[PDB]
RNA sequence: AAAAAA
């Protein structure tokens, strides 16, 4: 019987987790507790809900419903040193950290968290090690985070479904995966021997490697 | 083939 607000940050097939409104932890909700269709809930969208502990009574809240600390002004460059925890749901700590460091980068000058309302693509992979380009907050953590991730250039080689391959090189050989959902742009079919621009992310729970932000550049 | 996580 206890309200509470936070934001979305999981959403799996029947089920997701909400952010606490101070950003520190997670809440688990089945989506049958949730007050509304939840093929429309997004993530980072602003919910109250009752504690039963799981979340029931999930409700969606209007737009800027929730108050947040002001961000202040100009960007900075930092490099991640913990994930948030949706992408490695056994460590101890809810919330991601960004670290800026001095010139030599053996010193860390401040250390900002961040959580699902921070991020800018709130379905990037997010890792240890990631640069990214960030504002901070009036209370100290991270916003408006956007990763910093060089671009390459191949040929798609093949294409089955909903993901294909391209004719770019990872460990023994292998053909770089990418999933259709990171094509960009309103491209109705990539082609075998297409030319796209991507970035590569790598899972490091699992090892595999895919091509994010897919933009096909030939006409 | 489920409600705690490709």
């Amino acid at each position: 019987g206890q309200v509470y607000r936070g934001f979305i940050a999981v959403m799996k097939e029947n089920f997701g987790f909400i952010e606490t409104l101070s950003h520190d932890e997670e809440v688990f909700f089945h989506f049958s507790n949730y007050m509304g269709n939840p093929n429309w809930l997004e993530l980072g969208q602003e919910v109250e809900y009752t504690l039963a502990l799981p979340a029931e009574n999930v409700r969606m809240l209007p737009k800027n419903s929730i108050p947040q600390p002001a961000v202040l002004e100009t960007t900075h460059n930092g490099v991640v040193a913990r994930p948030l925890r949706c992408i490695n749901p056994d460590q101890q700590e809810y919330a991601g950290l960004i670290e800026i460091l001095d010139e030599l980068r053996t010193t860390v000058i401040s250390q900002h968290e961040f959580g699902i309302t921070s991020l800018v693509n709130k379905r990037d992979l997010l890792q240890k090690g990631d640069l990214v380009s960030f504002r901070i907050d009036e209370s100290g953590r991270a916003a408006c985070v956007n990763a910093v991730r060089q671009k390459k250039r191949a040929t798609v080689d093949s294409i089955k479904g909903q993901f294909g391959f391209l004719n770019f090189e990872v460990e023994d050989g292998k053909k770089l995966f990418f999933h259709m959902s990171e094509v960009q742009g309103n491209t109705v079919a990539l082609h075998p021997g297409d030319t796209v621009e991507f970035s590569v992310v790598t899972n490091q729970r699992n090892g595999k490697s895919s091509a994010c932000n897919v933009l096909k550049i030939n006409d």
